[PDB]
């Protein structure tokens, strides 16, 4: 519909801790938007399935905040694996953006990209070698005129979907508060 090798995909993942290593992809979310951050069509929001064994690793930060989101019995009843996931994603983006052409976008989105490099690769090979990070902005911001900070505010659910919305949003709100482009 409103394929272009302009848009841009959005992605945020909510993970059992912060090492690709050890830890789990336990949610994921994707959105594109056009080149202008108009939002297009959200993707799917996947909880994945992982073992007790998995979600056993979690730390007290992650074992709070993915119990009291609702995320882990979204989790233990999840039928949907890693390589569903991949599929119903792709399935997805492959509507709205050309592979390869659109940089990996969000919040500290190496991250992300770490874990889909781990353990899903074949979703992680769909983008543009590039990055979109807004924290890169909020970083630049908070030195050069930190006072612009104060008005913008995050709810920070970490359930997936919500909070790749408040990347979003935060990136609409530096262009118009700290671009003149
Ligand atoms: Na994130």
């Amino acid at each position: 519909m409103s394929f272009s090798d302009q848009n841009l995909i959005w992605i945020d993942l909510e993970m059992t801790g912060l090492d690709p290593e050890m830890h789990k992809i336990i949610e994921m979310a994707t959105i594109v938007t056009d080149s202008e951050l108009n939002i297009l069509a959200e993707g799917p929001v996947i909880a994945i399935h992982q073992p007790e064994s998995e979600l056993a690793k979690m730390d007290e930060w992650c074992t709070t905040t993915h119990t009291a989101s609702g995320l882990v019995a979204r989790v233990r009843q999840s039928q949907v694996s890693e390589e569903e996931a991949i599929d119903q994603t792709l399935a997805f983006l492959k509507q709205w953006v050309p592979e390869g052409k659109s940089p990996i976008c969000g919040n500290s989105i190496g991250q992300d990209r770490r874990f889909l490099y781990k353990h899903m690769p074949r979703l992680e090979a769909y983008f543009h070698y590039r990055y979109i990070d807004v924290s890169t902005i909020k970083e630049l911001t908070r030195r050069w005129q930190p006072e612009v900070l104060k008005e913008f505010s995050k709810t920070g659910s970490h359930l997936a979907l919500d909070d790749i919305r408040e990347s979003i949003a935060e990136l609409q709100f530096y262009r118009k508060a700290v671009f003149k482009i």
